[PDB]
């Protein structure tokens, strides 16, 4: 039905505009709100990415990445950071995680589905 993407963003609206921005690429799209719900999600299933969104309740995009890292599937899959502040405090915390790459909110669709196929098609 399409590839399998697990989007981790805590921001309502955030969620509906880039959920609706991944099913308009054809995107399966698993949505979890928070870092703990991260770490469960790539324990459980193998994704064709994951877009982890830095600032998060309950545990960070850092110590998130950091956790899905170590596991024995984490350690390979494209993660792909969401950032707000690429600018300073990202830069110094969570794009230093283990990223494959970034995009800098606000972002375009096709900035999206550029960043997708370049990792998926890797
Ligand atoms: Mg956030």
């Amino acid at each position: 039905a399409g590839q399998e993407i697990l989007l981790v963003e805590d921001n309502p609206v955030n969620q509906t505009v880039i959920e609706a921005m991944l099913r308009s690429l054809g995107y399966r799209v698993t949505l979890v709100a928070d870092g703990i719900q991260a770490v469960r999600s790539a324990e459980r299933q193998r994704y064709d990415a994951i877009l982890m969104d830095c600032r998060l309740p309950v545990l960070d995009g850092y110590s998130a990445t950091r956790e899905i890292r170590a596991q024995e599937n984490g350690r390979r899959v494209p993660i792909i950071a969401l950032t707000a502040n690429a600018l300073q405090g990202d830069r110094e915390n969570c794009l230093q995680a283990g990223m494959n790459d970034y995009l800098a909110k606000p972002f375009k669709r096709a900035e999206l589905q550029r960043i997708l196929q370049r990792w998926i098609g890797s």
